[PDB]
C-alpha cells in the first residue's frame, strides 16, 4: 500500500473558485449557483482592520463596490448579504460547474483538504487538520483568504472551512461556509492567541494502525492498558483524552490487524514514555496524528 | 506562510482519467486527445505475469478487447499500439477536457502530483519526488495502475508518471507517458531490487531554506565549509553529492534568505553529525529530501 499525506481531489472546488475584489484587497471567492461566498474581511480598509463593525462597513457597499471575476468573465453582483463573517455576493449567473455540495463544520481532529487559491486560481492542494485548538496548520499566502477546505463524499464536496487570517504563531484560523469562525478567533487584526494545542491522540492510534497495516511493527509489545490507565499518561503528554467513541472508531482498522486498541494504546504508552530511539514510523520520526481513522481506511482500502 | 507537502490541484487530470478494461484485469487510463494511454501489462494474464511477450500479448488481441469507459460512456478502440510498456489506445471521441499537456520524463530529486485513480475514478491527490533508486515512495492499491504522475506549468500539464508496480520493499515504479521505465525495472512479475535509495541533498537543503524562510532557524551555524568538504561528509551519510548546479538552483533561495548556499550545507553536515536530538524543523523530526528549490520558492512565494 504504502503511505502518503493525501488530498481529496480537487476539481470540483478548483470549478467554483472565482476573484473577489471589493476596493483595494483582491482575495478568493466560492461560487456555488449564483452566490459567491468570500470573507467579509474583503469590505476592510488598512484605516479599518483594527476594530472593524462590518455592518457599517456593508451599508456603505453598493453591488457595483464588488468585482466578481470567473476566470477572464467579469460576474455582476445582484445583491449582497453578510451572514457572520461571510459575506454572500448574489450574482445574475448561476456557476455551470456548480458540484453536488454541503456545508458542514468539522470538529477538531478531522481532517480536510485546502484548495489554497489566489485571484480566484487553484494553486496547490494539501491535507490539513482542524487542530485541537480550532487553529490549522496551513500553507497560504497574502491573497489566499477565501481558499476553501473540503473533504468529498462520492459525488458530494463538503465544504468545511474558508481562510480568513493567519494567526502571530503563523497557525491559521478561519470559519465553516456559515461564516462562523472555529474557535474564539475574530475577524479584527488584534491580538488574538491560540490556545495550546494538544495531540490528536485518535489520529496517533490510526496512524499507527495504518503502520501495522504497512508492515511496521517494531513499536508493537506483548501489553495491554485501560483505557483510564492509558489516559492518565496521555495527559501527561499533552494528548487529548481518547473515549469510548474513539475507541468504537478504531474498531474496523483493530479488525483489519487484529491488534486491538487498549493494546495498540500500551504501544504508544510505551512510545510516549520511551520515544522512537531514532526509529521511524511509515517514513516519520515522530507520531503523526494528522490521519483520521476514516482517512487510514480510505488509503488503506482505495476508497474512490 | 506555513510549509506543506503540497501537491497541484488535479482536475485538469481528472478529466483525462477513464478506465481500460481488457480481459479479466481492470486499470485506469489517461484520455488525450483521441488517445487513452495505460499500461501495457494490462494485456497480462495471470499465467503470463512472471515472463511476458507483449509482443505476442497484443498480436492476439483485438480492438473490442479493450474495453474503455469514461464515466459511464463506453469508448470505442478504433486502433491500439505499444510504446515500451505502455498501451495506446485509439479512441474515435477526442477528449472534450483534454488539457494543454506535454510528455516529459523527469530527473531523480525532482517532485510530482500523484492522482491516485480506481475504475477511472480519481481518488487522491499526493506529492512525491522520483527517488534517486528511480522508485516514488507511493501509496497505491490493487486498481492503481495507469494513475498518473504529473506536474502543471500556467495552464499546462506536464505527464511524467504513470503507475506499474509495487516493489516487494513496498515502494513503487513505472514509466513515462512514453513506456520507458524509470530504473532497470521491468513490467514482469520477477524478483527487482531497487538499488540503495540515498537522500536528495540538494532538496534537503532546499527545505532548510524553506524552514529559514518560516522562522525556524535553531540549526544554522555560524560555521562554512567548502563543497568538497561537504560532500566528503555527505557520502558517509548515503546522502547525494552536492553540485555546483545544485549550489546556483539554491541561489534564489540563498538570496531571499541572505544564508550563503555553503553556509547551510555547514548547518546540515552538523545536523548530520549530530541529529536533531528531539528538537523539529518544520514539523518534521527528519531531513525532509521530497520539496526541491522550486516547490519551496513556488510554496514560500
Ligand atoms: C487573506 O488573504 C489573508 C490571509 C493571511 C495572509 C498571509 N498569510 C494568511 O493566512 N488575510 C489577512 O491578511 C488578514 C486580513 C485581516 C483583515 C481584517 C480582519 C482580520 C483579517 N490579516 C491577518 O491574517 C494578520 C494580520 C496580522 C498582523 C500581525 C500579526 C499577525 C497577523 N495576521
Ligand atoms: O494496478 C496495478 C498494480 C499496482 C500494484 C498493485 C499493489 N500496489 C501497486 O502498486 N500492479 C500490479 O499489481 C503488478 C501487476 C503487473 C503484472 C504484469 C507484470 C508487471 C506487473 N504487480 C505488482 O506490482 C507486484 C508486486 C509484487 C510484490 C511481490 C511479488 C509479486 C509482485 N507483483
Amino acid at each position: 500500500s504504502g503511505f502518503r499525506k493525501m488530498a481529496f481531489p480537487s476539481g470540483k472546488v478548483e470549478g467554483c473558485m472565482v476573484q473577489v475584489t471589493c476596493g483595494t484587497t483582491t482575495l478568493n471567492g466560492l461560487w456555488l449557483d449564483d452566490v459567491v461566498y468570500c470573507p467579509r474581511h474583503v469590505i476592510c480598509t488598512s484605516e479599518d482592520m483594527l476594530n472593524p463593525n462590518y455592518e457599517d462597513l456593508l451599508i456603505r457597499k453598493s453591488n457595483h463596490n464588488f468585482l466578481v471575476q470567473a476566470g477572464n468573465v467579469q460576474l455582476r453582483v445582484i445583491g449582497h448579504s453578510m451572514q457572520n463573517c461571510v459575506l454572500k455576493l448574489r450574482v445574475d449567473t448561476a456557476n455551470p460547474k456548480t458540484p453536488k455540495y454541503k456545508f458542514v463544520r468539522i470538529q477538531p481532529g478531522q481532517t480536510f483538504s485546502v484548495l489554497a487559491c489566489y485571484n480566484g486560481s487553484p494553486s496547490g492542494v494539501y491535507q490539513c487538520a482542524m487542530r485541537p485548538n480550532f487553529t490549522i496548520k496551513g500553507s497560504f499566502l497574502n491573497g489566499s483568504c477565501g481558499s476553501v477546505g473540503f473533504n468529498i463524499d462520492y459525488d458530494c464536496v463538503s465544504f468545511c472551512y474558508m481562510h480568513h487570517m493567519r494567526l502571530p504563531t503563523g497557525v491559521h484560523a478561519g470559519t465553516d461556509l456559515e461564516g462562523n469562525f472555529y474557535g474564539p478567533f475574530v475577524d479584527r487584526q488584534t491580538a488574538q492567541a491560540a490556545g495550546t494545542d494538544t495531540t490528536i491522540t485518535v489520529n496517533v492510534l490510526a496512524w499507527l494502525y495504518a503502520a501495522v497495516i504497512n508492515g511496521d511493527r517494531w513499536f508493537l509489545n506483548r501489553f495491554t492498558t485501560t483505557l483510564n490507565d492509558f489516559n492518565l499518561v496521555a495527559m501527561k503528554y499533552n494528548y487529548e483524552p481518547l473515549t469510548q467513541d474513539h475507541v468504537d472508531i478504531l474498531g474496523p482498522l483493530s479488525a483489519q490487524t487484529g491488534i486491538a486498541v487498549l493494546d495498540m494504546c500500551a504501544s504508544l504508552k510505551e512510545l510516549l514514555q520511551n520515544g522512537m530511539n531514532g526509529r521511524t514510523i511509515l517514513g516519520s520520526a515522530l507520531l503523526e496524528d494528522e490521519f483520521t481513522p476514516f482517512d487510514v481506511v480510505r488509503q488503506c482500502s482505495g476508497v474512490t
